[PDB]
DNA sequence: CGAATTTCTAGACTCGAGATCAGCAGCTGCTAGGTCGAGTCTAGAG
DNA sequence: CTCTAGACTCGACCTAGCAGATCTCGAGTCTAGAAATTCG
């Protein structure tokens, strides 16, 4: 039997907002120790993983692990209506093909009741292999969002250069080219200002800007975003949702020969 | 000869903002007791009644009771150019020639003025009957607006029942079914953020959500709003215009088709 | 080599988004006195002249005076990426046809470097016959912007007949007519609201308000319009660039003989 | 600092013009119109 | 009186569509979402 009580409904609001456009349908896996979400893009290049644990949840109970197939557009539409301060009372009736959602109120005089129809999908599991990443960078989410948004205007692809003098983003296009660079900040002890960089070997890659723009939408979830990559491996973008879990992104680097044509 | 000083022109601004998207023509019955307006919708489904009291205006005088037909869409278009805190002394000539507007400024430093023509139209008078209603509910207007706007995401008809503990706002859209119940609380000392119902006999009806969304456009007029309905009786929505008067909204319930057969 | 270091990049941003919708290519003149710009419009109706005195720059140097051709729409887009409080370092080097732009964070933590390509153009000298003016007014920019925007609703031709007691911004249209009148007041302690007018000869003309809508975009630069007007002379409105200089705007009044057919 | 307000922007919708297409008739000769190059008139200087 | 250079005229010369249905496309309009602003 599945029940779930959450205090900060804004967390679910932000999660569904971030996941709304990149993915439309997903297999909502549920465990007895937490919630796991892993699906894939229609264009089949980007991979998303979610790790909503159970301890952070106010009330968690799952007798048997299930797997719900649910339209993410419907979840976003429903969840946006509820306010950003209510109480989430997620509950799934066993084999009922329906997920029950209940919204309370801080003053406890108005409650919400919504029912929506599950959609049966094909469960596809892809065990992600782990490996070291040469360049590891953590830096404030807002600056990253602004950087990606600005570089969107100029061109279409970005050349990350994890140079030891500070990361130097670079773009190009028929309207000229630009390159924004930062510096390793050590004096400021504030985490919301850290530009901490981990260096193993200089690297250089390339990624489509539109997918990075899509990825940056999860900014309200947290202030700090971590980057990691290495030679010819998919990009790692990490978001930390307080303590109930972490949200990750995976983007496959472009090929240099794609610039030739 | 007609004159009417309106110190709070914003009230009439919002009034025309509300009525604009429903009925495009109206014959304005003017009397020494005040200004009257009654017009029935284009689709012949809903009726709109408006009442203005003479004593509310700072200055108001009507030698002979008047009636003019005038477009409201252009009226609203020119009103949208007015400031939110202007002073209006709406005046019209004794001869049925045109319409005069006396736009002003709070600092008495600049004055605007517009001229509009009038078109004679049929004075189609329909006898409104006066009957009591089994169920009458008062409830904060913002909550009603939010409820209707949210339910618009689901379907086109909402089942409503004046329940023992409150109301039964619910709709069954193709995507799913959602229920919203309002706890009938009267222990609240301040009546503005409170709900109250007279319960006479159980009722159950349904309406059109698009028409409700159009109905709720007048939300900033007042904090409260009164609903009234009975068996096969058209639904009554009343908006209190501060001390100017009341705005009344009419909608017959959706006829229950013999879809069961 | 040409260098320009404007501390208040907001100024350049504002002038650029003001001119973006009127000129697609304009020659740029530099001088030890300062930068100059004069460019007649695309539709061959209005003229735009801009003064950029070098004394206003925190740092300026120009060995020899060149004439560069620069697009503007691309400049508007590229400068949109600039922040609101950054230090522009506009620089063109030697005979290279590339324009260098450098943005620095106020906290000097995010160093943005850009690049623009210029193209050669015809440098056409166009004489401006200076003369005296009959209807010359000084009046707050926001009021003029609001008036023109509101009158855009009424129609497409205004007729100012500058009044002995103020102005006569009257206009008409198929819907009707509207004559906003502003009383001339000089009993203002501060100069931010004065509407002082010099009146010597009667005057009245006609102009197109689409050009006026393009015309008023420069509102954020200052707050004191210095509109001047005289017998059958092209219309002139000037905005003061804080203390650096001025931006003059030129449009010939529409000939009423062309309204015969 | 949070929320309401206002403003802006971008995407969906509609309309008018331009292009394309599947089929026909059985014809290409005529009409409008634009260009262009050469003949020729005329004014000023020798 | 005659030679010569520029503008006007005339003749020559060329050339594009031939008929309806069907998309297609580009420009204009509206609205909803976003973002900036401001005030208590």
């Amino acid at each position: 039997m599945f029940e779930a009580r959450l205090v900060q409904g804004s967390i679910l609001k932000k999660v569904l907002e971030a996941l709304k456009d990149l993915i439309n349908e997903a297999c909502w896996d549920i465990s007895s120790s937490g919630v796991n979400l892993q699906s894939m893009d229609s264009s089949h290049v980007s991979l998303v993983q979610l790790t909503l644990r159970s301890e952070g949840f106010d009330t968690y109970r799952c007798d048997r692990n299930l797997a719900m197939g649910v339209n993410l557009t419907s979840m976003s539409k429903i969840l946006k209506c509820a306010g950003n301060e209510d109480i989430i009372t997620l509950r799934a009736e066993d084999n009922a093909d329906t997920l029950a959602l209940v919204f309370e109120a801080p003053n406890q005089e108005k409650v919400s009741d919504y029912e929506m129809k599950l959609m049966d999908l094909d469960v596809e599991q892809l065990g992600i292999p782990e490996q070291e990443y040469s360049c590891v960078v953590k830096m404030p989410s807002g600056e990253f969002a602004r950087i990606c948004r600005d570089l969107s205007h100029i061109g279409d692809a970005v050349v990350i250069s994890c140079a030891k003098d500070g990361v130097k983003f670079s773009a190009s296009g028929e309207l000229g080219n630009g390159n924004i660079k930062l510096s390793q900040t050590s004096n400021v002890d504030k985490e919301e200002e850290a530009v901490t960089i981990e260096m193993n070997e200089p690297v250089q890659l390339t990624f489509a800007l539109r997918y990075l723009n899509f990825f940056t939408k999860a900014t309200p979830l947290s202030s700090t975003v971590t980057l990691s990559m290495s030679a010819d491996v998919p990009l790692v973008v990490e978001y930390k949702i307080a303590d109930m879990g972490h949200l990750k992104y995976y983007l496959a680097p472009k090929i240099e020969d794609e610039e030739g044509s």
